[PDB]
């Protein structure tokens, strides 16, 4: 969520995430000079700030980020430093990036990570489900893991969004949250 | 999340957002403190609307709902005297963006549907022109699975499934507007 520079020195750039109140369980930070060669560095557990160093004073530096699931973030990213996307489009790109904040190398999410994402991304909806006396996290994985691989690929994750999206449209028409006797 | 670009002692000019284009049939609602929910339908994409004949120096509330009877924001409101996660919000705005184009039946017609895409997914469509693949050519007839000449919400999502699946592939390197 908005990849931003928070301090710049003559050979050290600092970057922030501000993701799900927490980053992605791993994030590559690629960087090159203006017409440079991409240098990578893999940060780990939920570190929301990373500072690059060793750079050249008064030099143009490009940056971009990837996921454990070998894939880029922020659309295609690319910021620059010297030492027209519509709301709906951006709303799309973020959701992919949300997937890619929990997926491991395979680009799929395990039950541990899924229940995390839920809690950090859809908290008021989960709370809602409690208030009525529904435990969504019980049978979410088994429901949306139709293929029973014990892994949520994008496809399976979309079907989830689809179920939440539904609720919100229901809620829009005025349906008390977490409706689904099913 | 409705802007208030002016207030006088007896008037309130409300305003929409950023894109020179609002809904196409909004219904506005407002009341005193403890007040009575007065309404005023507004057919037309009238981007600003000035409510009039108000009590001076009074705490009013204002809200919106849609031609698709009932909705807008998170059923939020604004107040004047004369929250959610990015994910939870990113949904709500997509519901709003839905209802922004539906008719009083909560369903999107084909010309309505083009406008939605041209207004909310221009750069996506531009990419398909780079290649030269008219994305709008078949989309409705395609997505309108029930052949009711009407896109409904479950069909809208599907479409979004098709938009977001590509943006997925892109993130993993694939050309924009790949296919299948």
């Amino acid at each position: 969520g908005n990849l931003r520079v928070t301090d710049v020195t003559s050979t050290s750039v600092t970057l922030s995430w501000w993701p799900e109140i927490v980053p992605l369980h791993g994030y590559r930070v690629e960087y090159r000079e203006a017409g440079g060669e991409w240098k990578e560095v893999t940060v780990i557990d939920r570190a929301p700030e990373y500072t690059v160093t060793g750079l050249k004073p008064g030099t143009e530096y490009e940056f971009r980020v990837r996921a454990v699931s070998g894939a880029l973030y922020f659309n295609a990213s690319s910021v620059s430093v010297t030492t027209s996307n519509t709301q709906a489009e951006r709303s799309i790109i973020g959701m992919i990036d949300m997937f890619h904040k929990y997926t491991r190398r395979d680009d799929k999410i395990d039950k541990p990570s899924l229940l995390t994402m839920m809690k950090e991304n859809f908290p008021n909806f989960l709370s809602a489900c409690d208030k009525k006396g529904t435990n969504y996290l019980a049978d979410v994985f088994e429901k949306k893991d139709k293929n029973e691989d014990k892994k949520i690929d994008f496809s399976e994750f979309l079907s989830l969004l689809g179920d939440i999206a539904t609720d919100y449209h229901k809620q829009s028409h005025g349906a008390a949250p977490c409706s689904g006797g099913s």
